[PDB]
């Protein structure tokens, strides 16, 4: 039972620091016998105490997310930013657990798009503003967005299959169905 | 300007901070101003600081940054430089590629991308396999989890025919093209 990450886990029984708040991780490292531990996690659970816990939010969203690497398509497809395990530009990798695996480098913060296997298609049962979303994995996230739009939060995690019926507001020819890794343009109206 | 003073390190003071397998990264100085930078293309980077290994081209396969830690040894392709955000909310201007932006530079290691199908055509060769891909551009790389090849990764457009080697057909070599991998089989 070597526990050489586990220190990340009680942090209701050590000195705790929050470092980073992201989208759909928190950053914070703590100290134990002096040595100091920093951590990535997906879960806020136990860190009350910790210095920085203020903007904590009540839970992360588990939806499958990955860095946008093309800077011009983050207006379309950004829906956050996460924290991401890199190497040390100066060599200094130091040891960092993300999510409970041990590993050596850095921590870096990006801006994030949606990923992973995501069915769409149009639905018999209701209307024409009216999609059904299929995924084969656990969980799966969509988002409806204007470019440009801060609705970083509205991120919705579904399991298997989901059935959505566009409001008004979203039929102009400017939101895009973000789903997993597609992206699939809102018809107009009229 | 945003991109000017950057595409410019021919005839300015420049420092390369770091070279990545696809990209470099570097810095220019110009009327006491520093400009951070990152490009791959390392033509006219040749009079930097730290320019020793620079190479001569970088190859331009679509790349994207390994995001779970466990399947690293089996999918790495090398390293590159990304944009990302300032952890300490301190964001500076930075030219990627020419694209201007804020943000602070992450060092990631990288897998291949794209779409890219492992097709094993009727050939005489009983080690020759055919691998197809819509992209302008797409990679491929044999290699065994944890064997350290980079700069082994190939272009290629449209189509393609690998012909293996003989060491490759121990059951523990991967066909790793786009964002697919497939298991080169034990034969004898
Ligand atoms: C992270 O790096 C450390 C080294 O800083 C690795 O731990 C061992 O450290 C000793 C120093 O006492 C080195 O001599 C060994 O080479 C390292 N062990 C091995 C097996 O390589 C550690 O393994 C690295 N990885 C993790 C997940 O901690
Ligand atoms: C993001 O980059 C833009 C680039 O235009 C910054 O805007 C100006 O940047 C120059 C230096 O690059 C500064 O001297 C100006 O004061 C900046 N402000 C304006 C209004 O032009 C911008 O500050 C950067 N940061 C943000 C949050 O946008
Ligand atoms: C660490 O402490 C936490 C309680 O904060 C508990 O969930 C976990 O089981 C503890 N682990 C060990 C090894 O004591
Ligand atoms: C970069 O360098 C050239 C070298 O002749 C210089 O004249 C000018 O400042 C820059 N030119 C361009 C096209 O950016």
């Amino acid at each position: 039972v070597s526990d050489l990450p586990n220190n990340c886990l009680n942090a209701s029984s050590l000195k705790c620091e929050i470092k980073g708040i992201s989208t759909y991780n928190v950053y914070y490292q703590v100290e134990n016998n002096g040595v100091i531990y920093s951590c990535v996690s997906d879960s806020a659970e136990g860190l009350e105490k910790c210095d920085n816990s203020l903007n904590l939010p009540k839970r992360f969203s588990k939806v499958p997310v990955i860095p946008i690497t093309k800077l011009d398509n983050k207006r379309h497809f950004s829906v956050g930013t996460k924290f991401f395990i890199s190497e040390s530009l100066t060599q200094d990798n130091y040891p960092i657990t993300y999510n409970s695996y041990p590993t050596n480098g850095t921590v870096c913060l990006q801006t994030v798009k949606l990923s992973g296997d995501c069915k769409i298609t149009k639905s018999n049962f209701a209307n024409p503003y009216t999609v059904s979303i299929t995924s084969p994995e656990k969980i799966m996230g969509y988002l409806i967005k204007k470019p440009g739009e801060n609705v970083e939060h509205k991120v919705i995690s579904f399991s298997g299959s989901a059935s959505i019926t566009f409001t008004e507001e979203m039929l102009d020819g400017e939101h895009n169905l973000l789903c997993g890794d597609k992206s699939a343009k809102i018809p107009k109206t009229n």
